[PDB]
């Protein structure tokens, strides 16, 4: 039950800047690789069903907990405004390939970010009838099998991104669940097309819904979840170097 | 030409909401039930595909039906459910590793695309056309414009078949939405050519579609049902047809007065 | 010229008796290799090779401006004159995805791709056009089409003296040598986009919920001074398997009202 | 360039104070043996690297088209002057399909590097002379090169970057750029494209205006009685030949304006 | 940071005595294989092959951030200062079409295409940047440039401890390993777009009639706290005939006014 927002004063508002690292899976271990660049992609036979954990990208996950607050009404932190910019280099010389000429980053892309008062809700799906995912580090939809390539009430697994072990290659954001959350995604096909990426210093995102309510930190935490798959360069998967976030909080009665 | 009166002021008792997923439909080569697949069987070669592609190498319009709670009915003024607002988002994965092809490198999804959705108080009205002078369609599962022949590749008053999407057997490769018929319906489509271009697909959590026409009237469920019809052909990957994994819908209803 | 010396007065307030609506489809036109009647085809015959195509392509390997004519009901008419005025229209193109019909014998999926031309025009008279040549040797079909110069070439540039000025009165005008005249089309609204030819795909949107207003700076639509409205259009989508494709057919919903004019 | 002039009230527009002209402007290809311009939409075949990279034949390059308009004459203390406040401009263009079929087989079209540009002014367009590379000279024939038998820098130089005004049809779009530091009493507009064989996309209509008033509601002032149109529409390459727009249309809308003597 | 601990008051109402304007050009910078002075080139030396380029490309095969500095006239005449404030600017890039200079020896028209990077920044201090590596082995030129690590590699990811934080004080910063810091650039407005590398063409617009406003949420532009304004930019257009091209040069028109500040 959402009541009036506390009029914002120096005592009622909170700001944080932070960077979020991209996540590549781990071929022999359980800690995430904070890499912008993956290990070489395996060949069809392997990649099509069981790609090495370090040839896939996972949702990065970051958690923010603003200062503690000092009845029948309760005061809660509300995210109402944010800036987010991705760190990115041009690959030119690092793009020169042994054949000769300039390959670059190109191919399939996935840009996504999410802010919420809880973990991001996702759905487990398969691209094809035989894709399993890494047999190693990642939480697959089915740990040694395949889930359908279509929505199933009974068989489509419903998970929450609580760790950095969720491959963007088999987990989609759930459009039927993500309350108290704003999320945003674009994906691209794969006839070797270039990523186009803009970045500025002068660009805000408002977060208020139809009723002027932002994201409510009901449990004291805010959940950031994101991924910026840029494509492939020299048979290696590239992501954004890292993503910046400036979060603007105020207090709200509940 | 029915008689639309005032919308009932929306209260907790007069409004209705549903969330649902719609599955993509691939045709059935050895059967009559639809395949709920995001990925098809391998495409046949020119000689076959150009005239009679296997039913499981084509995409069909998905069809879903919603019937909101009964309205306990003045033998003069009726109450009708009215769809005035909706959200729709498509579920989609990036194909990277599943995109690696045997020759080496990263193929992806690319090629011809077709995005389409429709909401209505009746089935979607369509027109039967042929891409070329010899395209028949699957000789198997689908309702073809002409069951063992070809219809013209042009609009004909006499020869262009006019059907309504009442089942999941209508191939997007020979059925187009009828711009001269779809009253009490809002529909929307984009198609792409085929020099192996990538699909670009956005999805969000914060995006609405208003459905009111010039007179502020949404879609009226005159028979108590709302008809959803859609297709999201994403292109081809490794000689196989891909669609969106599934499409989400949140429907917003209110009640509206109509005269007999 | 077309609107010259016409004196436009108040629009008649629109009532059930003063307004008129029509829906219609317009068929694409491919030229005719051994005839004079138009081929209503969305798909052409196979393209000839350079030597032929570059100068004299077979009439059935080119697209012509489709032409359709609408005449609203008679008006029971002093110094004033009621006249039909087109003020609003919807137009949508019928289009299929070519996937299986796109599979080519070499293997894989060719599609429609290459040079494109989208165009439509509404007017109270035929569309005014200018005859030009893409190159120094393009003549056009020696068969069915009205060429800028029957067995020669016209310049590849605007010439006051040598650039032919015609009006699209029939379905014999090839989009490959006739351009809309920007210096003539009064009492007419027209619209065109063309694409180059490094095999790029057509992108085509269609809806149910999209209008075009037709009123000019003075709030005057298209006036049917002779009782007829002239529709002129072409939707060249590109090439698939060495064959020219167009839109299947184009839909039109025309909205008319009455308007006062001096004699 | 504009300073010194003192702009007063615009004369309220009546049938006696306003002027309109429609006109076409022809594209210009250079002349391999001659000093008159070729009014061509299509050039002669492009030379090979060794030649083209440094000294391309004059008829393998595009030059800025130039057209001049002088409205009717006008008759004490302060002057009446013609002011361009509104214009329409549309390019004439064909689809190349059959003329696009190439001897190898299939449909080549127009594709490659593009340059769209137009300018309206009360004086010639001010340009800057630059070189794409360290060895590009330009045609040794018809064109005014930045340096008639040498190269100018591939970068702005206060001392070495030549500053000219487009007074004739001899200026190659391949070595002359509009000067962003000079063009007062002028509105100009340009887009260029790179060269991995990409197609031109070109729109044309009947129902599209360009307003020309600046921040102070002042259009282009014809201080010397003439208006200067300058333009170029490089569409790309088809069958090893350079194509431009067929011709560009212009409808110019003039009114009168007061200026202190 | 750069702003925090400053107290901004009313802008001085702009009169002929309180406002200042400058026009200037900024030259592109290619690195120097043998020297320490920058090469003001729009075109680089031929790109090295993978083995070299991937880790240690020759300084003259990379682009560096151009840097330009503007210092407006001194302000004459306690408890508060007058300061110069940039509130408006125009910026346009000088660019040629490469057609004939694009013809390549194998035949046909190559052009400029491939990876692109457009960027500009205005500030009251140097632009803050972060040192990152594209890959696990990229070092940069062993010659002219300030590398993130002068003989080694820095991470390909943000590290609080290991990601170097520098300020662009000279023309020795390679756009191939230095990114603008989104967590630092107060009293600065910056803007960038990058493109991937499947040989895609640059598309570049330029006009005469296009402004950029610079006021923030509170209507405050860029404040020249030390009397200088810092311009920093780069326009990597792509590659033509195995050579790196940039914009020829970038124009700037800067609009200043005066503003009150507490000491
Ligand atoms: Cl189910
Ligand atoms: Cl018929
Ligand atoms: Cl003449
Ligand atoms: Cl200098
Ligand atoms: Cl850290
Ligand atoms: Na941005
Ligand atoms: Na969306
Ligand atoms: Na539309
Ligand atoms: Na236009
Ligand atoms: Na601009």
């Amino acid at each position: 039950d959402v009541l009036a927002a506390v009029p914002l004063s120096e005592e009622t508002e909170f700001k944080v800047e932070l960077f979020v690292k991209p996540v590549i899976g781990n071929a022999e271990g359980t800690t995430p690789h904070y890499w912008s660049i993956s290990s070489p992609l395996k060949t069809a036979e392997a990649a099509n069903v069981t790609p090495d954990a370090d040839t896939t990208v996972c949702y990065s996950l970051s958690q923010v907990a603003p200062p503690d607050i000092p009845e029948c009404d309760m005061l809660i932190w509300e995210l109402y405004r944010m800036e987010t910019e991705v760190l990115v280099l041009p690959v030119l010389n690092a793009g020169i390939l042994t054949t000769g000429g300039v390959g670059g980053i190109a191919g399939p892309q996935l840009y996504f970010w999410a802010v919420g008062g809880q973990p991001l809700d996702v759905l487990g799906l398969a691209p094809t009838e035989k894709y399993k995912g890494p047999a190693q580090y990642t939480v697959n939809p089915k740990t040694n099998g395949t889930v359908p390539h279509v929505y199933s009430s009974s068989e489509t697994p419903k998970a929450r991104v609580t760790n950095e072990k969720y491959s963007i290659e088999s987990w989609v954001a759930d459009p039927s669940r993500n309350d108290n959350c704003r999320y945003f995604g674009r994906m691209v096909g794969g006839a070797a097309t270039p990523p186009v990426v803009s970045f500025s210093n002068n660009s805000t995102i408002p977060l208020l819904d139809e009723n002027g309510i932002g994201i409510l930190c009901l449990q004291g935490r805010l959940y950031i979840t994101c991924a910026d798959l840029l494509g492939v360069n020299k048979n290696r998967v590239h992501t954004g170097l890292s993503r910046f976030f400036r979060l603007h909080f105020r207090q709200r009665r509940v």
